[PDB]
């Protein structure tokens, strides 16, 4: 199996050795990238298909279940159906059994795959705060008060996990900001509509360039949201670590807020549910307030969301939604083409 096995082991290794999100973003063995390349190889040489399948299955089946979670989204992705058809059910049983075991030790269990009403029976107060985005806006902590946090979710919607996150938020009257990506929106428009219907803010996150190529990436995610909903909030998040002064100026000209964050979840890193809750809550406490970075495409984030929300409440934190001061801004984005 050596090249496929080497790449599988490399994904796991790089995920553990990365010190930051940006470093992990720099990996050459990101599972999404690995499977995009395998789909291409599979397409272009039919003589290699059966051996790719047997090898991929053997190498993924060799992983400990917790490590296998790194590849879960690729295994679930119907685009990869032919690659994993030989072992999909078995792999997903291993991952599902892992999250079953993880759930046992939680006082407020969640479930990313099915609709569960958690044990949460509290309600965060409404707390929506307006920001003038007409000549842009740079958010790090978002100008919120002590013990206020803004929950933000990148790269969705996912076909399953986002709805679990929505259920968790709704149960406790929490609102959030979603920075959707074009690819996810095109795959899952009905899920995006459910996010919209639950009162959340929805902007975009680009994913990869010359200035014009980068600007086109900024427009494209915004356009995808707009094409589904008839609006897109004037909020945008760069590809992590982007420093371009030109793109920052562009956003201001285009009356769109630029959202960074100050509270890391590290939810990109394979880890136990326990570890993830500990890291994100330690960072909430360390910072005291601000903007939290989650990914609604990360299963484990959906699994821990009810528990996370209960701990925010227990710890005296309140959830804030940031939104444009101009309620019409979402219908008149300078990043989208009408009609
Ligand atoms: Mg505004
Ligand atoms: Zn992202």
């Amino acid at each position: 199996m050596s090249q496929i096995g080497s790449s599988v082991r490399q994904a796991v290794s790089d995920n553990q050795s990365a010190q930051t999100l940006v470093e992990w973003e720099n990996s050459e063995a990101n599972p999404e990238a690995l499977f995009a390349n395998w789909r291409h190889e599979f397409m272009v040489d039919s003589s290699k298909r059966e051996s790719m399948k047997t090898e991929l299955c053997k190498e993924l089946q060799a992983l400990p279940a917790q490590d296998l979670t790194l590849f879960e989204n690729e295994i679930r992705d119907e685009n990869n159906r032919a690659l994993v058809s030989g072992c999909k059910e078995e792999l997903l049983a291993q991952v599902d059994e892992h999250f079953d075991e993880q759930r046992e030790s939680m006082s407020v269990p969640g479930h990313a795959l099915k609709a569960v009403q958690s044990r949460n029976s509290f309600r965060f107060p409404d707390n929506t705060q307006k920001r003038d985005m007409s000549n842009g806006y740079m958010a790090v902590r978002g100008d919120v008060a002590r013990k206020e946090v803004v929950l933000t979710f990148d790269d969705g919607p996912h076909g399953l996990y986002t709805d679990a996150i929505l259920r968790a938020l709704k149960e406790v009257n929490a609102k959030a900001m979603f920075f959707a990506t074009g690819k996810s929106v095109r795959t899952n428009p009905e899920a995006l509509k459910r996010v919209a219907a639950d009162g959340h803010v929805i902007g975009s996150h680009s994913i990869t360039l010359t200035f014009d190529e980068a600007a086109a990436e900024v427009r494209g995610g915004h356009q995808a949201v707009f094409d589904v909903l008839g609006w897109v909030d004037p909020v945008f998040r760069f590809p992590y670590g982007e420093t371009s002064k030109d793109l920052k100026a562009f956003l201001k000209t285009k009356s769109t807020g630029e959202f960074a964050w100050n509270i890391e979840s590290d939810d990109w890193r394979t880890q136990s549910n326990e570890q993830l809750l500990a890291r994100v809550l330690a960072n909430v406490e360390s910072q005291g307030r601000g903007i939290v970075l989650f990914h609604d495409i990360q299963r484990r984030t959906a699994e821990i969301m009810p528990q996370f929300l209960r701990e925010l409440y227990n710890r005296g934190y309140s959830v804030v939604l940031l939104t444009a001061a101009d309620p019409s801004a979402k219908y008149n984005s300078k990043l989208v083409k009408r009609k």
